[PDB]
């Protein structure tokens, strides 16, 4: 009874899903699984998901790129109603991390930003987070530099971030930074940049190794990476400046060396956060 409804769901689903790989059918089929998505019972749910993560499997661009939104868009129309399906989920945004096509990589972090704001105190924020670490663990850059990406988003968007589990992450931050196997070490800095500026997710006193860790990233090879570094900088100054005033002179030493960079970007860059610090007062 229940059960041949479902597979006539099904039906109805993949008709649309069809309409996406025409590009001027596109919206009508977003429109049109939008609207299939906002009257659905929890085992409607599970099959839309379902065909959203088979859909989502390797074949065409504008397909898994328009699959990736909807597993958003199904979080954003029913909340907690469908937060056990969360792992499951995430697990299925973080799959397509490692595709080098940054049309892909946006939609998953957009995804991640509105299940983070849409779903769902406490080790909720651990079902989003540790994918993403096993993420930045594995050894590709693709995938590293978007886990990164991703990180931030999420951390920014949790409606309910428990900082104690938020706050046994800076010593695996620091340890990738530390490696010189690490990838993905200019993404990994911006995503700090955004951290700082989170209430709870850095307490007070990691605050001071961290600013260490980001302004040793100013001797880095890669240009790219000392720019971020500078910007980092820059991050923490406007956000905690007058937390860190006590290391004020440090990184303005820092910086009055790091600005005559044999690379206009990384000159630029270091100038903003040196006028910065230099601008903090209370």
């Amino acid at each position: 009874h229940m059960a041949s409804a479902l597979i006539e769901l099904k039906n109805r689903i993949l008709a649309v899903l069809n309409k996406l790989s025409d590009r001027d059918t596109q919206q009508l089929a977003v429109e049109e699984l939008e609207r299939i998505a906002q009257s659905l019972s929890p085992e409607g749910i599970a099959l839309f998901l379902t065909c959203l993560y088979d859909t989502d499997s390797q074949q065409k661009s504008v397909v898994r790129r328009e699959c990736i939104r909807l597993v958003g868009t199904l979080a954003s129309i029913h909340g907690d109603l469908l937060a056990s399906h969360l792992p499951k989920m995430v697990a299925n945004i973080v799959k397509r991390l490692k595709d080098p096509d940054s049309n892909i990589r946006d939609a998953c972090v957009e995804s991640m930003g509105v299940l983070a704001s849409s779903i769902g105190s406490g080790a909720v924020t651990t079902v989003f987070v540790k994918p993403l670490f096993e993420a930045l663990a594995e050894q590709h850059k693709t995938l590293q530099t978007g886990a990164a990406m991703c990180l931030a988003r999420v951390l920014e968007c949790v409606k309910e971030p428990h900082p104690p589990t938020l706050q046994r992450l800076c010593p695996r931050i620091l340890k990738m930074l530390a490696s010189p196997n690490f990838l993905a070490k200019a993404s990994l800095l911006s995503a700090v940049g955004v951290m700082v500026q989170v209430p709870g997710v850095v307490s007070a006193s990691q605050l001071p190794v961290l600013l260490g860790a980001v302004q040793d990233e100013l001797g880095n090879s890669e240009w790219a990476v000392r720019k971020a570094a500078a910007e980092a900088l820059s991050c923490m100054a406007s956000a905690v400046g007058n937390s860190l005033v006590s290391y004020r002179a440090g990184v303005i030493a820092a910086l009055e060396s790091s600005r005559f960079d044999k690379v206009k970007p990384v000159r630029d860059s270091v100038t903003e956060a040196l006028q910065l610090w230099k601008a903090i007062y209370d």
